[PDB]
């Protein structure tokens, strides 16, 4: 019915910046030359979808169709694609794998050339989009846009995974659990036998717990100032737990007493300037590693020179430092092969039409993930 | 003839900060356990000695004798030790190297747990000092306090040397040629082909220079306010020269435009954050490298987080990451051998007595290193 045809469907639109999102029809587009069609089956909730809905000044950013942590099933190709085909599932990338440039060819980074990122990163969407409704064309946020049944993406930003896997729960393969997971795995490279310690426990902060356990660190210290997060930290792996409004000093000088000086490697998954700052200055002098995963910038990060004269090393990564392509199956495979940990992350479920509802339990800091069905 | 008994010789003490130096005789006590008396032959004068004086001038670190880069002759040694006798050439070191703790025990540093710096590192000087002048006790900077013609530096804090060194340039291992030229090879790791950026032309960065091309960069580009400093850059191994006064954009723009993106690796030697923002900033994302070597306490360097999310590393270099007993003896047999330059890093040479004239040449960056003879 579907294929060679444009698509009438649902989909979450936030038509303006701080407005909740209407559930909309809307028209997709046949896939162009390089592009695959994809019926999106479940898709989790990121704080990425809302900061561009409340701190979006560009005008231009909107209307957008938000989402990029979501899960499917290939409905039709392009012209020129051979690499996907109907049937197949998939996961979209926010990142871009054109594996021809010299940043694709470095086992390095996770860089490109390609992507919105590199076209266009003010309005976080593709120039061109798939997608209209009501006579207006609508963007494509991330050139995912998982808010609705019907996506198109460029095959350089699609993952083939394995045809035996839950679509309601590898979906947040797309971001979160792949970002604090790699950060801790390919970025910071947590050696076995090691000290670490994580910086907030949200989705990003338990992914990164659990990326250091599967290194083989030796100790965890989880961190975070709301003590109900404890319980889920040592379910994924977690050995020490310490609230830093339970200490008058600074939570660098703890977790160096703690230590003997500091860990060996840290992260820090909160997003804050000044937490950024004790996660470094809580690592060890001589080989300690941090690594900035969460993200802000109203504001500088800051330190003073003899930290990193001492020793110590900064660096910072997106999507965990996973190349996509090649990165994403693993994961699948790893959680099948009950290696991974995704279920854990859910606290919540509801229909696409309650996205409202979803963007104001994270608003409020009331769960880790929120899964919607599509 | 001095064994076993006090010595009086002269030193440039320096009674209290801001204020020029005075040639005094001072007393030289015995060396006491683990101790090395060495009669100084030469010693070059480093920024960080003008630091100390002009900068930092911590209150509690005055009077002192300055000094940190020099090389001599073993005169006499304390109990336990066994290592040295007297008439071997030797080079003594701001950093220690007990070869027993964790961190001499690790190839991934050059920290230890032994120093000045683990006991009194605001004040630049070790708590125990072997210098007595007019009844009054005077500090030994860094533990090495060059500007003597005696000096007590313990055992595990002093490089043994190739016999048939030459002691009136080899001196310049004792600091400044080790840290520049280590900050590129061993903290930086430049690659064979990569490009490079070095921020500052004293003797630092012009040692950093060397490494750069002794690691086989590809393309290493000297930046300086100072166009005097480019010829000796050029003899050093530069391919570019780049004056920031004599462009409208800020320099991290233009050395961007000049590589098509940002360098490999870069290194910052001014001692100046602002310089070490924009050392960072010119590398290019994904696998760019930045390593600080200028030294300051009085500020803190930052910049956004964006900048090393997208793929940058920051790092900082203590004595070209060399550890001491080990490194130096052998870039003594590597100048030897021709293989590094050390002689055209010698632009002036004078008395003791003229040690405050030296030190005004470096404060309007006049020269590229003043050795004194004693
Ligand atoms: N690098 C990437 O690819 C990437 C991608 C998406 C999101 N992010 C970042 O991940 C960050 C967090 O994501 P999340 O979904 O896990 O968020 P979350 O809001 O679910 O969890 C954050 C946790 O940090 C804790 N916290 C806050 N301040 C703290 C402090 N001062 N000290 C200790 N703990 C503190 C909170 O109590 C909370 O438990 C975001 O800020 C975002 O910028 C990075
Ligand atoms: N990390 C260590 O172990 C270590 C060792 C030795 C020296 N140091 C520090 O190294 C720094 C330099 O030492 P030095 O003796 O070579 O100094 P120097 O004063 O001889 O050279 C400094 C050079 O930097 C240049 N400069 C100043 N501002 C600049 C700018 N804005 N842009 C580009 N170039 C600029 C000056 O013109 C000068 O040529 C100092 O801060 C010193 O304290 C650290
Ligand atoms: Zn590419
Ligand atoms: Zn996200
Ligand atoms: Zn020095
Ligand atoms: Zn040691």
């Amino acid at each position: 019915a579907t294929v060679g045809k444009v698509i009438k469907c649902k989909a979450a639109v936030a038509w303006e910046a701080n407005k909740p999102l209407v559930i909309e029809e809307i028209e997709v587009d046949v896939p162009h030359a390089n592009e695959i069609r994809i019926k999106i089956i479940a898709t989790g909730v990121c704080h990425t979808d809302l900061y561009h809905l409340f701190e979006g000044k560009h005008k231009d950013g909107f209307p957008v169709v938000l989402g990029h942590e979501g899960a499917g099933i290939v409905e039709s190709v392009g012209p020129g694609v051979t690499e996907f085909q109907p049937g197949e599932k998939v996961i979209p990338l926010f990142i871009s794998q054109c594996g021809e440039c010299r940043f694709c060819q470095s086992p390095k980074t996770n860089q490109c050339v390609k992507g919105w990122a590199n076209e266009s990163p003010d309005v976080m969407s593709p120039k061109e989009t798939r997608f209209t409704c009501k006579g207006r064309k609508v963007l494509q946020f991330l050139g995912t846009s998982t808010f609705s049944q019907y996506t198109v993406v460029n095959q350089i930003a699609v993952a083939k995974i394995d045809p035996s896997a839950p679509l309601d729960t590898v979906c947040l393969l797309g971001c979160g659990v792949s970002t604090g997971f790699g950060a801790a795995v390919n970025t910071a490279k947590v050696e076995p036998g090691s000290t670490c310690a994580v910086f907030g426990l949200g989705a990003v902060g338990l992914a990164a717990v659990m990326g250091c356990h599967s290194a083989g660190a030796k100790r965890i210290i989880a961190v975070d100032l709301n003590p109900d997060k404890f319980e889920k930290a040592k379910v994924f792996g977690a050995t020490d737990f310490v609230n830093p409004n339970d200490h008058s000093e600074p939570i660098s000088q703890v977790l160096s007493k703690m230590t003997n000086g500091g860990v060996d490697f840290s992260l820090e998954c909160v997003g804050n300037v000044g937490v950024m700052r004790n996660a470094l200055e809580s690592c060890l002098k001589g080989w300690g590693v941090s690594v900035l995963v969460g993200w802000t910038d109203l504001h500088d990060v800051a330190t003073r020179p003899i930290q990193l004269i001492a020793g110590r090393t900064w660096k910072g990564s997106m999507f965990g430092g996973f190349k996509g392509k090649d990165g994403v199956p693993k994961m699948v495979k790893a959680y099948l092969d009950k290696k991974v940990k995704l279920d854990e992350f859910i606290t919540h479920r509801m229909p696409l039409e309650s996205v409202n509802d979803a963007i104001d339990l994270m608003k409020h800091g009331k769960c880790i993930r929120t899964v919607l069905s599509l």
